[PDB]
């Protein structure tokens, strides 16, 4: 292995108090596994692959594979109307945006999350037909919880199913993910291992509206590789191929960044200073007007594809370079800073990629 994993998590973990954390690499067709600390700072229980953490915004990359799914085996088509598969909503301002717009956060400035009252579905309906939008739909991204999370409902109802259903009945088997969760079930609970706050306290997810869709799942390492993995040359179902190939289309780009459906892209070889700005508040705090595509670009193989993930106790980042079969999935139970999940990040792909 040409990547020196130990020697740039190690100090990481010490910088930032990382009670544990779980390391999994690609290269050359082989998973190699590095494992860190404890899962549960009471018991001392060490992390492994198999440890559950949750992921946070990394499932979003999931939920854009399922709605990505949905709409290959004909539920939508990415320029249909919102409201055309919401009833709810039609006379909204969802007349106006499209399901790719959803998926990639140009809907007009839906924010990061729901204002705290939207506790309900009822009151998830309503906040939807009454939303006001700040920009034209398309031409302004503001990464949000309720745009891709209505994109994951809607997708999923597109084929009659709840969401929950169509992810783990029929996406996350497809996937070989077995071992991957919304709701992580009673036999899988010693698994489990707790998050740490920032202010240090044993923590875990806050239930709350269409978190399974925008940030609920839970999985370990060798799980969420295989996902990478099928990202990476997917041999087999077709329906399941085209749908991964649609998160890898482009829909607009900020900066140097292309978002793709879940997946944000950068052209590859990319610098540190490249990959921090695009991951920075800068692009992920605030409404930036978007460079338009007239038509989605099928992005390519020699890219850096990328999602960061956090919840209160957790930080997760995953990247990988399909063109390289490089790959590197970091799943902590301290929710540590981006920065520092970035720059260990490239620091490990680039030495994958000698
Ligand atoms: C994703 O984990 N989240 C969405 C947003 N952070 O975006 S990031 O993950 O791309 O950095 C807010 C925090 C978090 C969440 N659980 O809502």
């Amino acid at each position: 292995l040409t990547a020196t994993v130990d020697g740039i998590i190690q100090p990481m973990l010490k910088a930032y108090r990382i009670p544990g954390m779980a390391v999994a690499v690609l290269k050359d067709g082989k998973a190699h596994y590095f494992n860190y600390g404890v899962a549960n700072r009471e018991s001392g229980q060490r992390v492994s692959e198999q440890t559950l953490f949750e992921i946070g915004s990394v499932s979003k990359t999931l939920t854009a594979t399922l709605g990505a799914y949905a709409a290959v085996k004909g539920g939508f088509e990415l320029d249909d109307k919102v409201s055309q598969h919401a009833p709810w909503l039609k006379g909204s301002a969802f007349d106006g945006v499209t399901m790719a717009e959803l998926a990639t956060y140009s809907a007009g400035g839906l924010p990061l999350q729901f204002p705290d009252e939207v506790d309900s579905n009822d009151k998830m309906q309503t906040y939807y037909r009454s939303w006001s939008p700040v920009y034209p739909a398309g031409t302004h991204r503001q990464y949000s919880n309720p745009s891709i999370g209505l994109f994951g409902h809607l997708a999923a109802n597109s084929l009659g199913q709840p969401f929950e259903q169509l992810m783990s009945q029929t996406l996350l088997p497809k996937l070989g993910l077995h071992h991957t969760y919304i709701q992580v079930p009673e036999s899988a609970m010693a698994n489990y291992a707790y998050g740490y706050s920032k202010e240090d306290k044993p923590i875990r997810a806050t239930p709350g509206v269409l978190a399974a869709e925008a940030y609920g799942i839970k999985t370990g390492s060798a799980d969420l590789l295989k996902f990478v993995e099928a990202n990476m040359g997917y041999q087999g179902d077709a329906a399941l191929k085209s749908a991964i190939a649609l998160t890898h289309t482009g829909f607009h780009s900020v900066g140097e960044m292309t978002q793709g459906l879940g997946w944000e892209s950068y052209d590859y070889p990319v610098t540190e200073q490249v990959l921090l700005a695009g991951n920075s508040p800068a692009v992920s705090f605030q409404a930036n007007p978007v460079t338009r595509f007239a038509v989605p670009k099928a992005m390519g193989e020699q890219r850096l594809y990328n999602k960061t993930g956090s919840t209160g106790g957790f930080g997760a980042y995953v990247a990988f370079v399909p063109a390289r079969g490089i790959a590197i999935v970091m799943l902590a139970n301290r929710n540590y800073p981006i920065e520092a999940r970035v720059k260990a990040a490239h620091a490990i792909l680039s030495q994958l990629a000698e």
